[PDB]
């Protein structure tokens, strides 16, 4: 009997995380040619193969790069046994909920980022993409949804956020913790995510073109409601709130979102803050106004949610009713 | 010798927490440690909060230091946060400004609100607690008024100083301080709101995917003197945003990179060419924070240099 | 059809945890009885009946208190829909492990306890035990093992400890974070402990009248080998190390607990260090010394497992294997 | 004129972290903020670390502190908070003494050693970094050497000063300190070891259900000067314990109440009479580092007093 290690497929959105004990290869134009070459011992886990999908900074990810994401990952489910996306930090976190919620493939998809460039002394990205790539080789980590791997840590995709502006060990899931840690190549699972995912949820972006028009708006003290009233000027499919506390709103905010909601916008309260839900039965009466309370999504991670929501229904009831089960 | 209490006053800006003048009957404990005196300032939940009441208690406090040895201020947990930076930066009484809420309501099971107004006046009693700024009093800690932000939205632990950490822990109506801020505060700034019936117009625009131009657009094309973008990572700008923002900072708009990101700072010298740009980098101010000094630095200069070391002092 | 609350009943350890909007009850000699009668909103959730067990300070927790517990739930487990344990705070986290390991009745368990006293401004017993109440009284709460209910926040017997020595929000799954949080008497569960718990466990303390001696010694530097050998010279059956870093000893306390191995003594490496596990695969070679390396369980929780580890096995693989399940 | 670095001295206590006189080789960019030069002290693990090693750092940081601008000791993660504090309590040297040390080895993925030295060496270099105590820089942080400790078993971001707060972060080889620790340190200490070739013997006992009093005894048996407890929440003992410290503190044994929780203080005025027992509560020094200041304490008195006057104010 032959020993065969598991096909991993690295899908690369941005630059590489893995470059300047340096191996010895040529630089070519395709990044992620260049990073399974920065991280040879790869090689001791799976069979690679990379494909360089954009070349983008994730501060200008869009809902183009994910629809092709997720069609991607759909259609090239049966040609491996799992996949690693390379991402920016600033929005993976939102990246992976969106994937968390559209990919149909049983298999796992692991992203991956650093919080160091590759140059740098004591770079991240070579040891965070070998353990991406051990999590997207473990059987156990299937059926746990779309998953981030940082800093020796299994994240779910729907509670992992970026909690500090530079740290390496700033990914971190602040509201249900992690799903396993990663140590020697081994992962010990004790968590999956409750939540419906991937296969389980109604979204099915395989044919969309666009997604819905989902803003954000801040809220704080003497808060404008020009921001708002922009976005119900442009026709916006959706608002989310970033609102104060338990999901709170400035009262000028307030009466152009409630406006809005009355000709059929949705409307979505979630908070500025940045551990906690957003609970239905607080200081809003959302079911008076027409308003859907975000649970622990924060407003980024709601915005991603109401999206797919909004390709299925603009009914609040329909859109609350999703916003407690996914 | 006669043992003599100091002489704390409360001002009220909500509903009550443990009405205002009722509170030694609410907490009588509060009677072994200080002579309270309450007055109303304002009564509005803090998701209300704006730029009047800010500049009606920075006077109030100013007016009335020499009447008494500490004030408290009773306010909504929502946007404590911001009015405690805005008082940090305005006042001049070297006498402790402490600011206190709650998290659950005063008819609550287990209500959080009588300790913590207890807690809050054992702070602006003690000596010890002078000189080092506006504080903020929740879960038996004492918390500079510039790091501390609301962690979480129902817990009563929420507030936490999340990058420095707090200046000391209350125990048995004691406090042990370890910490005092450095940045500048009260009287060694030169931000004097005496004379000002309104302040600058600053908005905070959000950056996620796929961002809208459009609300930074809307706060341009109403003439507002600053926008505060809160940022992805380390104060990055979705293109759209970056473009709008780029355009503002050379047409009379102060522009500031904070970041959506609870911890950390938004940092000169990282992706964004922020001399390039006339733009300025918040530090480990949020948005909402950074707006406050923002608004302030205004009063003050419309040049970004002398907004970016603002940033740096303060 | 006549609404029916759930029976819960409520096992005391200890002093009351809400007393001195009081309640207006005459005091008597039974703290469990003082208890129900100073949380009376207990009646629009359950119907509570109260049993005062023992009458200690947690400081003071013991081998005959957990038997007596787990023998009581087990046997009385077909009178009640839930339980409740009033306990102290300092050692709660013991007894939720032990019970989590020992437990059969499949209805839920729930430990509450207070930071402040029942008399203190702003006690959190009564709300506590409220929420207590809730999560027993929850269908949802049911085969999630031994639960402790503390700051609005359901959290498993196994991670929970305590990481603060005054503060009310003290208990924290500090490895793999919470189950579930409590809003307005309702609790959203995203997680369930992976780790095999109450009646998937081999433990079976029904016949026992005590439990295997296990216990636990510091490292630090210059750490003296004295309190290992006073172990050894008794006959203790196991001892757990609380050892710097990933699990590593003094080298005058890993001289004393390889030669106990070697007699026969179980020998658990755990650490110290508040987070993260012990690894098997450090630099500590288990095998060749007959050690166990305890995981994410802290000294205290290593204890509690190779207690009934010993019921079951002296053999240091099965140990190891029973660390690597339970 | 002609730019001049500053001299560091790197000390080391173990293997190479990025041998000690090569490190200039390793991470060329120190030569870029230093000249460093290095020297072997003794070269183990942390978990061996000991009090002879102790004595030979600060007497070797004492004597040498004139030959140079400033140290960076390399060390064992294991034990490195207790050395820390260890020298915070014991360094006279006015120039920054800063550890540092790696979660993962030299010679793996990712190791993380190379820019924790770097940023080591950068703390050291920075006039700012004096009169702040002997520091721990770790993961892009100056930590204080009295609250510093290891909070996680493998990651990289383990050591956090978990009561108080860092004293400042470090971007693109600039720190911005925002805080300073309150107690004393350093030259404002009365401990002065550069006399005494051994410490007095202190052990720790650690409580949780049914603990056994075995321990205490066989360091009460060997007449250990001091005991210290890592007890239950707040400070507690086991009965058994307590029974067994209640008789050491009055037959010639200092005991102070610690806990093995892992962030706030052990409290006077909490369950245990530490008066009648004659016992110390800790305050926020976990049971190692009470060690350490117990070990220190007891070169000085043996009143339990006075030892408490200590742990009130270092």
């Amino acid at each position: 009997h032959h020993h065969h290690l598991p096909n991993i497929t690295i899908l690369a959105t941005g630059g590489t995380i893995a470059g300047g004990t340096k191996s010895n290869y040529t630089v070519g134009k395709v990044g992620v040619e260049n990073l399974v070459n920065a991280v040879p011992q790869l090689k001791d886990i799976a069979n690679v193969k990379g494909e360089q999908v954009v070349n983008i900074g994730s501060q200008d990810m869009n809902d183009n790069v994910w629809l092709t994401l997720a069609k991607k990952i759909n259609t090239d489910c049966d040609k491996t046994d799992g996949f690693v996306i390379t991402h920016g930090t600033d929005t993976m976190e939102e990246t992976a909920y969106f994937l968390d919620l559209t990919v149909k493939c049983d298999k796992p998809v692991v992203m991956v980022g650093a919080m160091r460039p590759s140059t740098s002394m004591s770079a991240d990205g070579p040891f965070n993409l070998y353990n991406a790539v051990v999590t997207a080789a473990d059987k156990a980590s299937a059926n746990r949804g779309v998953l981030v791997v940082m800093n020796d840590t299994v994240l779910d995709g729907r509670d992992v956020t970026k909690t500090n502006t530079t740290d390496v060990a700033t990914f971190k899931s602040v509201n249900y913790g992690p799903l396993g840690y990663i140590h020697n190549g081994k992962i010990d699972y004790q968590r999956t995510p409750a939540r419906k995912h991937t296969s389980d949820t109604p979204f099915d972006v395989s044919k969309l073109n666009e997604l819905p028009k989902v803003g954000i708006v801040y809220n704080y003290a003497n808060a404008s409601d020009l921001p708002a009233k922009a976005l119900v000027d442009a026709g916006y499919d959706g608002i989310v709130s970033a609102g104060v506390g338990n999901g709170n709103l400035y009262k000028s905010v307030f009466d152009t979102l409630a406006t809005a909601a009355k000709t059929g916008t949705a409307v979505v309260r979630s908070s500025r803050v940045p551990t906690g839900a957003t609970t239905q039965d607080a200081e809003v009466d959302d079911a008076k106004y027409g308003f859907v309370a975000s649970g622990t999504l924060n407003p980024q991670k709601a915005r991603v949610l109401l999206q797919l929501a909004l390709t299925q229904t603009k009914d609040p009831q329909q859109i609350q009713q999703i916003f407690n089960q996914y």
